[PDB]
């Protein structure tokens, strides 16, 4: 079928929705393949033999790894169809930017708020609300990260906030109260079709997230 | 140009040599600016008030942080000189995957070399001189990663090359037995005029290194 797209992948991976998001946004047909990652396949060992991670989008058989990277090789394969990207290169790059941002930041400082403890861990608990609000900032009154539409940065970004229960909970913190603007946004993106399907809701990672404590290492 | 072009840096940052390689090899005249990174400079602190890090390049006024993205811009920018990535999208997504693990682990893993001790710092070892391999593997029979010229994979790799005397030293590893492959890769990029001119020799940075053993964590 003159176009073959699966991806290996693991639910509550928000790097994993990324590529979910980006795939339906381009309104792409593929299929899904869940990963255990206490048994990862040989497909996945295969595919993406230098990391062992997911998320790997095959492409006509081509492994794509690396979730900011994949999404980037959707925007310019995909390219008759919902633009994720700007097209000026200065504008270009600063999305870039602030996807690597979030791409460095979010997910390393989430663990951390939950793998410290005393005054390492309050530090990285003040880190991570600055970040959010550096995030608010570069959002202003916009609907999206992206404008009018999503993108980029909303892509690599959103699938962050499907774990807030648990960073609020593991790492005691009131995101809401502290970042509403930051919630509002977030609940826009799931008002599109192509996050909302991507996307688990916050109670049932919270869960997952309990149930992978020891890997995770909280607390 | 008639453009503006200037890069505050620190000259043995690899991260730094990347954007000076790029530069160099577009033909586009810069300004170097150099940073005490001890005592940021207000206008370092204004460039890049997210992460206060240098390389920044400033274009017309405009800065463009994190080399790799900085690199990139080059590229889209000066799309009518030297190209630095592939035009095919699996192709450059290939590029991409291999300067980012470059930019993920050897900083890092070199670091670990010389921070850590005893039976863990083996294990640095192994798994730096591991990467190196999959670096000699990806580049296969090529002149470089980039083919018969140098590519963006060559400019994110090849600075690192300037702190193998001191990965080599206070690391206890022999690179140049372990990894001739590798070696003879980066003295043919050294031949090229973009990157002699662009980096340090290894004795300079080597010196530097053990007047920053501190900062550095060494160990
Ligand atoms: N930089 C990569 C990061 C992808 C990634 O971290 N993938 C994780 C799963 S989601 C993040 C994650 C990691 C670990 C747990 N856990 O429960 O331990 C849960 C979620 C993985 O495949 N890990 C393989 C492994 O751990 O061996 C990208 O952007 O694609
Ligand atoms: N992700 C960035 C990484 C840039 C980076 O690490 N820059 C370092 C300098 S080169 C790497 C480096 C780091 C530290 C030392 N040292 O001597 O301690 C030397 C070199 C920096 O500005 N650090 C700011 C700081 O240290 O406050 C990129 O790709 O541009
Ligand atoms: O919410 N999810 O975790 C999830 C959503 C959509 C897919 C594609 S089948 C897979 C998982
Ligand atoms: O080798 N170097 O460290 C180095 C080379 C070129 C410049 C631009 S003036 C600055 C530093």
């Amino acid at each position: 079928m003159q176009d073959e797209v699966v991806l290996l992948d693991f639910w509550p991976s928000p790097f994993g929705m990324r590529v979910r998001i980006a795939l339906a946004e381009k309104g792409i047909k593929y299929e899904y393949k869940e990963e255990d990652l206490r048994n990862k396949s040989p497909l996945l060992l295969q595919m993406n033999p230098v990391h062992k991670k997911i998320p790997v989008l095959i492409h006509n058989g081509k492994p794509i790894c690396e979730s900011l990277i994949a999404v980037q090789y959707i925007e310019e394969v995909w390219n008759d169809r919902n633009p994720l990207l700007p097209s000026d290169p200065y504008q270009r790059a600063q999305t870039r930017f602030w996807a690597d941002y979030v791409d460095k930041k979010i997910y390393d400082l989430g663990r951390k708020i939950w793998t410290s403890k005393g005054e390492e861990k309050e530090a990285a608990k003040k880190e991570f609300i600055e970040a959010l609000k550096l995030l608010e900032e570069q959002l202003g009154d916009k609907t999206y990260f992206g404008g009018d539409n999503l993108g980029f940065v909303d892509i690599a970004l959103v699938p962050f906030y499907t774990w807030f229960k648990a960073y609020e909970t593991f790492g005691t913190l009131n995101i809401e109260s502290e970042c509403p603007k930051f919630i509002a946004w977030a609940k826009r993106c799931l008002q599109k079709e192509s996050v909302a399907k991507s996307l688990p809701d916050q109670q049932k990672v919270y869960e997952f997230i309990m149930d992978l404590r020891k890997k995770l290492g909280i607390e």
